[PDB]
């Protein structure tokens, strides 16, 4: 017996998302934790979105 | 006798602007305001950037 997601991950457009979209057609996913990680120095992440 | 802006003025970017000018090459400035004003559907800004 083995386990198994019930059902289907969910992923959503961020606002800072959609204002991208609307810029520059482009949109970089978990776009917060880009720019906390970005602005706090540290290279790497936990996650990937 | 008449007044006049004692010093520059001091224009910096927030690091919304620093991460899409290093992913997309441009900048929307006053970037926050752009988000929640377009997020909360208010149509018009204060002021420009």
């Amino acid at each position: 017996t083995v386990s198994a997601p019930a059902t289907y991950g969910n992923f959503v457009l961020s606002p800072e998302n959609a204002v991208t979209a609307i810029s520059y057609h482009s949109i970089l996913a978990d776009f917060n934790s880009y720019k906390a990680h970005l602005t706090s120095g540290q290279p790497h992440l936990p996650n990937d979105s």
